[PDB]
């Protein structure tokens, strides 16, 4: 990978097909350009966390739909952690397996995808929290199966990045799923 | 190095890579233009504090999320100094000794990471400390889990300058996880 | 040295460079380009003793942090004199002779660092003298670990340059760690 090789990671696949890990969309581009122009997208495909995240959703919504779920992430790719609700799991052990079997035929990169358990009352908390940082003005409305914080008053041009790097921040841990934001209209 | 051997060090790394310690942004950016202009990108990188704090952070906020710490200081950069919460520090001796060493493995120039407890009493007073010197007003409003220190008033730009120059200063030792300066909106 | 043996020193090094000791900032710049043109840089460094205390004084704020102190001299550059204060000091003679090894080796043009405890009563008197001296109001306030003396009225062209004279004179001789000046805002 040369200069590459903190951007990217190669990984086999049990397809025998080779997955190129990328951090960003911009990356995920760029390496598919490559790819289309040295004639390996029949041999190889790029990979990134938000792309598999939403193609992984697509398929839980129509086998597993009334699951409580956050996120699958990455960060050791070829072992990638999937966050289920601890207060909402509704599944024993054995078809907590069962899923974890299923995610794996569905990522021939991953080794296993272990299944973690994630406090909702962290979940929200962690939202809370952040929000608490910036003396941003809020309102917590907790709704039956998640919680939305509308964010209040006007805010600067500088308060309004901050507030949307927070947001996109937590997203990208939890997922969208369960905590929600939202800009109050007056 | 010549003359370019006190802004400069050059670390051997485990990984076989060349590390170049690097002062500040723009000395770092030039080291690595040199190295992408003799094809040693592949082979050394370079460091700096800023750099290296953002990128431990990030693996911290997934591996060690709850952690009640400060900031690392490479004022020798083979053996980096991680500046840890005395109050708000849950964990044995045993488990930062493994934390230590997952830190180590995470810089590859370091011989070792040493954990060192920082009392937040006096991280607070010593922020309380530098206003109090410039005679600026201020409130110090105490939060669950951090200090806000909100600079009111109006200030001329020299003062201005003063104030950013100590804030500035005082985030390079102690980060900014646990106390945070603010100015007053009217 | 010639025609320039009143105006620089050229001291040995352990570190076997040797050092030119100047006495501004502008003898400094011309010494530095003239090493820098016969391509000494790497076998010579020029010294004074503005950038020798702001360089010190880094060193002391990471690892002698509370200690409480104002100024090195160098009125005999291979013997400097560092000054403590004799009222604010917890260490003892073992603790500064532990203190004056580390400055020693921190400037290798030094054969020894003298610490000398200077009065905090007297540093503050003699910031009153000088400005009782010139019948310049102020008002003299006592902080915690420190004076301020707020000069006063308006003065003339000649008396403003007469004060900032005297400020400066008076801040090169015990540094601005613990009495300081400023200028009444009204």
């Amino acid at each position: 990978l040369g200069q590459e090789k903190e951007r990217f990671q190669v990984l086999p696949g049990r397809d025998k097909m080779l997955y190129v890990a990328a951090q960003n969309e911009r990356d995920t581009l760029w390496a598919r350009q490559v790819l289309a122009r040295g004639d390996y997208d029949k041999n190889a495909r790029v990979i990134n966390e938000n792309e598999e995240n939403k193609r992984i959703s697509i398929w839980l919504d129509t086998y597993y739909p009334q699951l409580a779920y956050y996120r699958i992430h990455f960060d050791e790719p070829r072992k990638p952690v999937f966050w289920l609700s601890r207060q909402r799991n509704t599944m024993s052990k054995k078809e907590l397996e069962v899923l974890s079997q299923k995610l794996r035929a569905l990522m021939p990169y991953a080794d296993s995808v272990n299944i973690t358990l994630m406090d909702d009352v962290t979940a929200a908390g962690q939202a809370e929290a952040g929000l608490k940082q910036q003396a941003l003005p809020y309102s917590r409305r907790n709704h039956k199966g998640g919680v939305t914080f509308v964010i209040q008053g006007a805010l600067d041009d500088v308060e309004i990045l901050r507030a949307r790097q927070f947001v996109d921040s937590y997203y990208r841990t939890w997922g969208g799923r369960y905590v929600q934001f939202a800009i109050e209209l007056k």
